[PDB]
């Protein structure tokens, strides 16, 4: 809670625009489904522009997922780390590599070569540290079991 809070104000130093004071959303569901939350807030900030795209304005969506809209930025967020945590970290996708390969593939779209430096710089710019893989957190196989964590 302590580490919580501190975090929590770690990521709303660097959140701008549409994700500012979203710190404790991000901190909340990254806790229950296992994963780092400043990598969480590190891939939003780099699919969002920090949080200035008209797909996070106009769609709550926070984290690039192609054709897709939420009904609020509480649940953008966590639908956004439910992805991340089930469809690749907890399946061991745990690099940037491994995770930009299924999440932004390389010659799909002339971004995704933009997404491992972009997603390192501001982990670190929220951190003061390089991604690390072994942070990647363990994460979970189902919506279920992050309910089970909040409990």
């Amino acid at each position: 809670s302590k580490e919580d809070n501190d975090m929590i104000n770690k990521l709303n130093k660097v959140f701008k625009n549409k994700l500012s004071n979203t710190g404790n959303i991000f901190v909340k569901y990254s806790n229950a489904y296992k994963v780092n939350a400043a990598l969480m807030a590190a891939i939003s900030i780099h699919e969002t522009g920090n949080g200035s795209s008209s797909l996070c304005k106009n769609k709550n969506n926070f984290f690039g997922m192609k054709g897709m809209s939420f009904g609020s930025v509480d649940e953008g967020i966590k639908r956004g780390i439910s992805n991340l945590s089930r469809n690749y970290i907890h399946t061991g996708r745990k690099t940037l590599e491994s995770i930009r390969d299924k999440y932004a593939p390389l010659y799909d779209s002339p971004l995704n070569k933009d997404w491992v430096p972009g997603v390192g710089k501001f982990y670190k710019q929220i951190t003061g540290n390089a991604y690390s893989s072994n942070s990647a957190g363990t994460g979970v196989g189902s919506n279920e079991e992050a309910e089970k964590n909040l409990k």
